[PDB]
């Protein structure tokens, strides 16, 4: 069993939420980062079906995915991965004030694109790709995570497909939704902001994402960004899941723009 021993990991520095849980950077004698599931009283079936999906995690390993190391049941139930000391996408872009060179944008774009591409090339669907679950590590590696428990919303919506807004389906998730997830992630690398800055209202975005009247604004990114990098992230963007391009394609475009440069 892949069951890291009692005792054996340690937390520290809490960052946050974490889905499915509670993210901490923990310890084992090398940074690791521990994902502390919110399971009081764990009974046998729930912990045979985590233990199902820490199965799925051993054999799902990607340069640009979060490495799984393991598992803890006693004293409560976490995920351990590797730490990245480079924080999140997230907070680089709009919590904390670091020069980001179009150079680099593209970059981890690009990185993002085909850490995507294998979760897809795997059969997973990601349902929750944002720039919060987008670490960079200390070596300039971007890794993806929040991937986990795919066989098993809250609270951001801004990366949120129109149909899986509204919704209409119970499983409204699907490769496509990812791209649009992705294209968000796009224009916050192009425009350096959160789409829907105008906007405040929760209940209104949901309204008008979902009627199809309000969309990412392309206007605001940046004037060194590549055009062929805009209308790619307009293509991810569209209303309808069936025009939307595959990460396969999108991968392909991204690093044939970046030696176009
Ligand atoms: C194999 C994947 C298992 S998963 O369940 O699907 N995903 C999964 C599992 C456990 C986790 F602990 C995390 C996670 O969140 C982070 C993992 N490494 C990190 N490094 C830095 C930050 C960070 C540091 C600083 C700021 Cl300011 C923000 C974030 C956050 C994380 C995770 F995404």
């Amino acid at each position: 069993d892949w069951e890291i021993p009692d005792g054996q990991i340690t937390v520290g520095q809490r960052i946050g939420s974490g889905s499915f849980g509670t993210v901490y950077k923990g310890k084992w004698h090398g940074d690791v980062a521990v994902k502390m599931l919110n399971v009081t009283a764990p009974t046998p079936q729930q912990l045979q079906a985590f233990k199902n999906e820490v199965g799925v995690l051993r054999k799902t390993h990607h340069v640009n995915i979060l490495l799984f190391m393991g598992y803890s049941t006693k004293p409560q139930l976490a995920i351990v991965t590797q730490w990245c000391e480079g924080s999140s996408l997230y907070h680089h872009l709009h919590a904390s004030e670091t020069k980001f060179e179009m150079k680099k944008l593209i970059d981890i774009a690009r990185q993002t694109a085909r850490g995507m591409d294998y979760l897809h090339a795997k059969s997973i669907i990601h349902r929750d790709l944002k720039s919060n679950n987008i670490f960079l590590h200390e070596d300039n590696t971007v890794k993806i995570g929040d991937f986990g428990l795919a066989t098993v919303l809250s609270g951001s919506i801004l990366w949120m497909a129109p149909e899986v807004i509204r919704m209409q389906d119970s499983n409204p998730y699907s490769f496509q939704s990812d791209v649009y997830a992705f294209g968000i992630v796009l224009y916050e690398l192009m425009t350096g902001q959160l789409p829907y800055s105008n906007i405040n209202n929760r209940d209104q975005i949901i309204e008008m994402v979902g009627r199809g009247s309000l969309s990412p604004d392309l206007s605001k990114v940046r004037s060194n960004c590549p055009k062929r990098m805009k209308r790619l992230m307009a293509e991810c963007l569209k209303k309808k899941r069936d025009e939307r391009p595959s990460f396969p394609r999108i991968l392909a475009e991204i690093e044939e723009l970046a030696r176009e440069l």
